[PDB]
């Protein structure tokens, strides 16, 4: 499958899967979640444990605006 880009108004946010599969061998951090996770995602999740919060917790990955958001 292909990587996905989230169409944030302030700048596209790419999600590169290969880097994540490699750096987060605990797949259940994102996979086999209960229902609702597709509908549930948004800015609040993304800036929390959905994206940015994990980067902060794991001490690796982009945490600055212009590192995730790219026109
Ligand atoms: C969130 C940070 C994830 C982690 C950690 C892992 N996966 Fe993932 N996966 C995630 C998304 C959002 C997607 C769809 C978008 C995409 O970029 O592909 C996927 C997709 C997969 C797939 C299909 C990929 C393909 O190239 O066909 C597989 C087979 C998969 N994920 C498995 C997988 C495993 C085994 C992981 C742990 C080692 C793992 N993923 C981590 C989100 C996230
Ligand atoms: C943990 C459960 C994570 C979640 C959820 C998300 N990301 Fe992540 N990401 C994580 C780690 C540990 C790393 C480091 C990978 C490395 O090898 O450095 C990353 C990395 C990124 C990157 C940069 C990829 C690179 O080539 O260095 C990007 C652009 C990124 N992450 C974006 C991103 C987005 C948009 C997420 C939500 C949709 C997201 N990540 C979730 C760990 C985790
Ligand atoms: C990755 C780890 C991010 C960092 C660091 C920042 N943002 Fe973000 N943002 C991210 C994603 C994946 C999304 C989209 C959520 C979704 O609905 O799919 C967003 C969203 C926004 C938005 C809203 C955009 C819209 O609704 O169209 C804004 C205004 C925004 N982000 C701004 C922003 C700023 C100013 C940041 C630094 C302070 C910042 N983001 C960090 C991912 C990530
Ligand atoms: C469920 C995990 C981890 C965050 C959490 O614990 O909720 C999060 C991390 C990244 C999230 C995905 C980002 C790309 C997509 C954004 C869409 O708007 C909704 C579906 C997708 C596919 C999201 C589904 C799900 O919401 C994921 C995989």
């Amino acid at each position: 499958a292909d990587d996905i880009v989230l169409k944030a108004k302030n700048g596209d946010t790419k999600f590169p899967h290969k880097a994540h599969q490699k750096a987060v061998p605990d797949c259940k951090k994102c996979h086999e979640k209960g229902p609702g996770k597709i509908e549930g995602f948004g800015k609040e999740m993304a800036h929390g444990k959905g994206c940015k919060g994990c980067h902060e917790e794991m001490k690796k990955g982009p945490t600055k605006c212009g590192e995730c958001h790219k026109k």
